[PDB]
């Protein structure tokens, strides 16, 4: 599609992250209101998730069981909420400096861009032993995504680039995006196409796996977009941060 639609959220203050579950429910970190909201497919009325004590949340992810993971940026922590629960859990990450993005793989491992420590960390489900991924030369990373094979994709915000690291490899590569300006969000779909919010250029770009040729998605009117998600139908959801709204484009 080349016709975007604005999702019927309301009252957002510079939304920062977005995720979409297998039922098409859309989850958004409403950064400036210290809360996370969600909208079921077809619904015209959001609900607020029962997280507590959030300071300007920044990334969100949802797993196949509907558990919602949120980077509680201002409290240097990552929290999660199981489907139907009213009681969040704080994951046992330590030493985080204003975490930004979060991703969760098919094994339930949770990956966090530890923005202010220039690194990416992960915790296997149920573990309290965090691991620092062997990326090198990052500068305040901002988004993270993980594909079906466990390959990790990171927006290396301060270096205007996107890097990738296969599970068990110690050697990252740089994806051949071009002309990015402080990219923020990243998502990877089931085809391995990588989507990036090119924050400083007010646009969203994508790169098919193994291609050297990015394309610009036909969104309109974006103002410093911040997060991107892609559902199983290939619909692309973007937090249009500077316009206080979430937009989507069908495949
Ligand atoms: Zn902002
Ligand atoms: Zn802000
Ligand atoms: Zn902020
Ligand atoms: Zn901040
Ligand atoms: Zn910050
Ligand atoms: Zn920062
Ligand atoms: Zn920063
Ligand atoms: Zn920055
Ligand atoms: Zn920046
Ligand atoms: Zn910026
Ligand atoms: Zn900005
Ligand atoms: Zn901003």
């Amino acid at each position: 599609s080349n016709t975007q639609t604005v999702l019927p959220f309301t009252g957002l203050n510079t939304p920062s992250g977005v995720a979409v579950d297998s039922a098409g429910t859309v989850y958004v970190t409403d950064h400036g209101n210290n809360r996370v909201v969600k909208l079921a497919a077809g619904s015209n009325t959001q609900t607020v998730l029962p997280f507590t004590g959030l300071n300007t949340p920044s990334g969100v992810a949802v797993d196949s069981a509907g558990t919602v993971y949120v980077t509680d940026h201002g409290n240097n922590r990552v929290v999660k909420l199981a489907a139907g629960s009213n009681t969040q859990t704080v994951l046992p990450f330590t030493g985080l400096n204003t975490p930004s993005g979060v991703a969760v793989d098919s094994a339930g491992t949770v990956y966090v861009t530890d923005h202010g420590n220039n690194r990416v960390v992960k915790l296997a489900a149920g573990s309290n032993t965090q691991t620092v991924l062997p990326f090198t030369g990052l500068n305040t990373p901002s988004g993270v995504a993980v594909d079906s094979a466990g390959t990790v994709y990171v927006t290396d915000h301060g270096n205007n680039r996107v890097v990738k690291l296969a599970a068990g490899s110690n050697t990252q590569t740089v994806l051949p995006f071009t002309g990015l300006n402080t990219p923020s969000g990243v998502a990877v779909d089931s085809a391995g196409t990588v989507y990036v919010t090119d924050h400083g250029n007010n646009r969203v770009v994508k790169l098919a796996a193994g291609s050297n040729t990015q394309t610009v998605l036909p969104f309109t009117g974006l103002n410093t977009p911040s997060g991107v998600a892609v559902d199983s139908a290939g619909t692309v959801y973007v937090t249009d941060h500077g316009n206080n709204r979430v937009v989507k484009l069908a495949a």
